[PDB]
């Protein structure tokens, strides 16, 4: 499976992380206690182009499998670069379940 990925549960209030892997928490740097639960916006911060947050918006509200780049923080303030996959996860009627988000390769 992909080193660095989340999956969120958009039936969930402001679509949590339900499950992060340990490539993803030791390139952000946080424990899976202060990760699981939370929207993934949580790795934005000053450098974070709006442009590329609204196109994540877009992308989540249509439903559908896009890549961007963006900054993004670790824990401790690093800056990195995140080519963040989105991918709708359904169900056989077709019903969204879960997003799975991988970061693509990469620092
Ligand atoms: C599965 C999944 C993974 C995501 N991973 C990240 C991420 O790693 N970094 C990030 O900045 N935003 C990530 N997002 C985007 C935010 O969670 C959020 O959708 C985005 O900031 C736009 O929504 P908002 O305007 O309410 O913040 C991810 C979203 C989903 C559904």
């Amino acid at each position: 499976i992909e080193k660095n990925f989340v999956i969120t549960d958009p039936r969930l209030p402001d679509n949590p992380i339900i499950f992060a892997s340990d490539g993803f928490l030791e390139l952000t740097e946080y424990s899976r206690e202060e990760i699981l639960g939370r929207n993934a916006r949580f790795l934005q911060g000053p450098e974070t182009d709006q442009a590329t947050v609204q196109k994540i918006r877009d992308a989540i509200r249509d439903q559908r499998e896009t890549t961007v780049q963006l900054i993004n923080y670790t824990k401790s303030g690093k800056k990195f670069w995140n080519l963040l996959h989105l991918q709708p996860v359904r169900d056989q009627k077709g019903e969204l379940q879960y997003f799975i988000g991988v970061k693509l390769n990469g620092s």
